[PDB]
């Protein structure tokens, strides 16, 4: 590869930077955000600031975060200035890689958006990146699905934003349905650098973003027609030959409908009219005006065949029905022919019109929109051709800043799945024994669960994380490389958390309150000790309990050990 050759001499040329970085006060290094627009304003292309704004943001990240880029995060940073995937594996730094290409985008004073995968993650990055990027004079905007308008319009004031994909193209679409600029939140779409590229990019490509809403707004006819059926009222019997009712409609509770006298037809017919819903003269079967017939016939059913709290109940402001075993009431559940409105209008609550797709577009169609994309990921080279062909993304494998020595051992095959969940216990167990922890991969909650339940009959403390709470599970992932530690977790659960081997002790330090030196050089000299023996017992070791259709979805399994050097091993198992 010639583009990485090229891309070393300003690796080597950053590091050569680094001492005159070191001399920078604070308050100077603060000043290269001012220094490098005032370039800008007189004739600098952004290209020409590259090594210089990559140092500085090294150097700003040595005394914000006591982290040093690494060269190799220098390469990917490089990558994401281009128009194309940086392959970074699990655990390379890909947060903190980012930083370089955002701030050098940044400056252009045209926004950035980060885009991570779930809200709980592009909280995290944000708020562990912004004292980098205040440090060095930008400002950092968050985007969260609820946040007001105003709010959001700041998080795309910010010099750099973060959201996720499916907010990002939500507002969107809300911007294309604002009736002037003004309302909008979003600015121009102009870098859009997608974490997790592989899961966005790839395997959302083709699902569009819907906005649905109602277009056929009848509720006034709903709302004013319910007030004419107070006014009916009810006889026991249609006026047949032998019956006769002094009444404005029947009913057949047997079977169950809806019948109206002619008097009723008067009346309602003079009350129609009357309340300005009609024409004098008009026919109430007459094709001209049939809107209403259906209108009242729904109406009428809602106040005469329905009854609350025996068919239906008015909670939390929506009609709920009810199963005709009475034993529950169903919540998305609605009622056809404009039923439900008039049940709903009669009880006066949320008049539900019918909802459509408004705006709509796909992941595909709206990342091509920004003028400067590109993407990281730990699997990207595998998919290296729709990237191109789709998104004109060139892929980039990047080196591992270490040697990758993870054990990938051969799959295992059985005959049931019982043979195979028997054997993967067989397997915890042992490793177990020997101190090292092991996370066991599934793809289902369903199989989250059986495995569970066999590791929970042979004794076995586990955890499970099943990607319902990104945040707590994140704190019990950053635990899983704890010495025996055993971890269950659907291919979606707890991505994007470093597992570090002995356990975080960061984690433990804040559980503490306001400790000391020696208190906190005890949880790190006993975190070393837990290191080296996990490290000595082979590192964490995987588990896949069977194979993704997609074979890069077990590798970002397998993925999760290895990090930064550290031995580990991985397995899958496989049965008819
Ligand atoms: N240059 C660095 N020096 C020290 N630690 C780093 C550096 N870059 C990243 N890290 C740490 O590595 C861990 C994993 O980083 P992360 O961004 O989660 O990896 P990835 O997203 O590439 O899988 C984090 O705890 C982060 O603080
Ligand atoms: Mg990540």
């Amino acid at each position: 590869d010639r583009t990485l050759r090229r891309m070393r001499k300003v690796v080597n040329i950053i590091n050569a930077m680094e001492p005159e970085m070191e001399k920078l006060s604070d308050e100077e290094l603060k000043g290269k955000t001012a220094e490098f627009r005032a370039r800008l304003a007189a004739g600098a292309v952004l290209e020409n600031l590259i090594p210089e704004a990559f140092a500085v943001v090294r150097e700003a990240s040595k005394r914000v975060f006591g982290m040093r880029h690494f060269d190799v995060q220098l390469l990917g940073g490089m990558v994401l200035n281009e128009r194309c995937i940086a392959e970074m594996r699990t655990g390379e730094g890909k947060t903190l890689t980012a930083t370089l290409p955002a701030y050098l985008n940044a400056l252009t004073g045209k926004g950035v958006h980060v885009v991570t995968v779930n809200d709980y993650l592009a909280q995290r990055d944000a708020e562990n990146n912004r004292p980098l990027f205040e440090f060095l004079g930008l400002t950092v905007g968050i985007n969260l699905p609820g946040m007001p308008a105003p709010a959001k319009r700041e998080a795309y004031a910010a010099d750099i934003t973060y959201g996720t994909n499916n907010e990002y193209g939500f507002d969107y679409l809300r911007d294309n349905m604002a009736f002037s600029p003004a309302a909008r939140v979003q600015r121009k779409l102009h870098y859009a650098l997608v974490d997790e590229v592989d899961s966005i990019l790839i395997d959302e490509a083709r699902t569009p973003l819907i906005i649905s809403g109602p277009a056929e707004d009848s509720s006034e006819m709903y709302k004013r027609v319910n007030k004419i059926i107070p006014h009916l009222i009810r006889q026991e019997k249609e006026d047949s030959e032998t019956f006769q009712g002094e009444g404005h409609f029947s009913v057949d509770e047997k079977s169950r409908q809806v019948n109206l006298t002619e008097r009723g037809l008067v009346l309602i017919e003079e009350l129609l009219v009357k309340e300005g819903i009609m024409d004098e003269g008009e026919s109430l079967y007459s094709p001209a005006n049939i809107m209403l017939m259906h209108h009242v016939t729904a109406a009428l059913r809602a106040h005469a065949l329905f009854t609350r709290d025996v068919d239906y109940i008015v909670k939390d402001g929506e009609v709920i029905i009810v199963d005709e075993h009475t034993g529950r009431t169903m919540q998305g559940r609605r009622w056809s022919d404009g039923l439900h409105q008039a049940v709903e209008a009669k009880e006066g609550v949320q008049i539900q019109n019918e909802n459509q797709t408004l705006a709509s577009i796909t992941f595909q169609n709206y990342f091509r929109l920004y003028e400067k994309l590109a993407g990281m990921t730990g699997t990207a080279d595998t998919e290296a051709f729709e990237f191109s062909s789709i998104y004109k993304l060139d892929t980039v494998v990047v080196p591992t800043n270490r040697p990758m020595i993870r054990k990938d051992l051969p799959d295992l095959v059985y005959m049931t799945e019982a043979e195979k969940i028997q054997a993967i216990i067989e397997d915890i167990k042992e490793r177990t024994a020997k101190g090292q922890p092991v996370l066991v991969g599934t793809i289902s909650i369903e199989k989250s669960e059986l495995v569970s339940n066999e590791l929970t009959k042979a004794g076995i403390k586990h955890n499970v994380l099943n990607a319902k709470f990104h945040a707590n599970e994140a704190a019990i992932v950053a635990q899983a490389g704890y010495p025996a530690a055993v971890t269950i977790a659907t291919n979606m659960a707890g991505r994007g958390t470093d597992i570090v081997l002995g356990g975080s002790w960061q984690a433990e330090v804040a559980a503490l309150e306001n400790p000391t030196a020696e208190q906190i050089e005890k949880i790190k000299a006993d975190w070393q000790v837990r290191h080296d023996a996990v490290l000595e017992a082979g590192g964490l070791h995987i588990i896949g309990t069977e194979r993704h259709e997609s074979r890069r979805i077990d590798n970002q399994l397998r993925g999760r050990s290895g990090r930064q050097g550290d031995a580990g091993s991985s397995r899958f198992y496989l049965s008819m």
